[PDB]
């Protein structure tokens, strides 16, 4: 039997669980199924990466570009002001997902617009990432390492910038063959200069869409009917909507901001809520018991 009270990682003060007996049953199911049944579906920004470190906010994939040498100070100022305006709406506890939706579309339209104006060169992405302040969560090496050791499919489903996310994980040495990335990927002109983005926009509140547009992937993983889903947003709860067969699914949510206002809604919607938590210790502990 799984007993959360016997697991110290689950007693940390950042760990909030509305229904601990259900979480026990789920984890029991994951352990029963083992490697052969497991797959991971995860957000990227503020889920695999840190929201803050030493009381300083850490960059998202977009911010990595916002803050880099290839963007003028005037442009950075505009982008920073856009983030102040639109992040405030993103996390606003009063607004419904449906009311936030159009503002997210608008943010990305404005943000990508400006990045295209700045003409970001493909050849500079390696340096841009290496020079940035991006930080993955504590325990990332063991998370990706254990998953690759056991050939567990990992689907990273991000509303950020795919090229940047890939370069982050490549540089951290964790972009193993079991990792599939779906995000907004840059489109480059003949000179290697940013001219637009590929495919349909993925934003905070339409991941339910892209979840259904990856059937090649999920239909090949029909046997992988036990899922661990990691997210930081209410939008992330939809990322497993394309999964072929779900037997047991555990949803772990990082709650990074507006904690008191959002705690109830997060505890109702995610099985395990990790409040202001910069490590992957809880998911790593589950994987240790499962694999
Ligand atoms: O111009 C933008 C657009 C989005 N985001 C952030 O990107 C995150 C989406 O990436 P992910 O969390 O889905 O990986 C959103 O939470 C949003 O705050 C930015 O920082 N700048
Ligand atoms: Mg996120
Ligand atoms: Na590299």
């Amino acid at each position: 039997a799984v007993h959360l009270k016997m697991m110290p990682e689950f007693q940390k003060s950042s760990v909030r669980i509305k229904n601990p007996t259900r979480v026990e049953e789920i984890i029991c199911g994951l352990i029963k199924g083992g490697a052969a049944k497991l797959q991971i579906i995860t957000d990227f920004n503020m889920t695999l990466s840190r929201f803050s470190y030493n009381g300083k906010r850490c960059p998202t994939c977009h911010n990595i570009i916002d803050n880099c040498k290839l963007v003028t100070d005037e442009c950075r100022r505009k982008l920073l002001q856009l983030k102040e305006q639109y992040y405030a709406i993103e996390v606003d506890p009063v607004l419904t997902v449906e009311e936030k939706f159009p503002y997210m579309v608008e943010w990305y339209t404005k943000s990508h617009g400006l990045l295209i104006e700045q003409g970001i060169p493909k050849a500079k992405l390696k340096e841009i990432v290496a020079d940035s302040d991006v930080m993955l969560k504590e325990g990332y090496e063991n998370f990706f390492g254990k998953l690759q050791q056991h050939g567990i499919p990992v689907f990273i489903f991000s509303a950020g910038i795919g090229d940047v996310l890939e370069e982050v994980i490549r540089q951290a040495g964790v972009y193993h063959s079991n990792v599939k990335v779906v995000s907004n990927f840059m489109d480059f002109d003949e000179n290697g200069v940013l001219k637009g983005f590929k495919g349909e926009l993925i934003h905070v509140f339409n991941k339910h869409d892209g979840a259904l547009k990856n059937t090649d992937y999920f239909s090949q993983l029909k046997d992988n009917s036990n899922i661990i889903l990691l997210g930081d947003s209410q939008g992330d709860l939809r990322m497993a909507d394309g999964v072929a067969n779900v037997e047991h699914i555990l949803k772990i949510g990082y709650l990074n901001d507006r904690v008191d206002e959002l705690l109830e809604k997060y505890m109702d919607s995610y099985d395990i809520v990790l409040v202001k938590e910069e490590s992957l210790e809880v998911v790593n502990s589950i994987l240790q018991k499962t694999l």
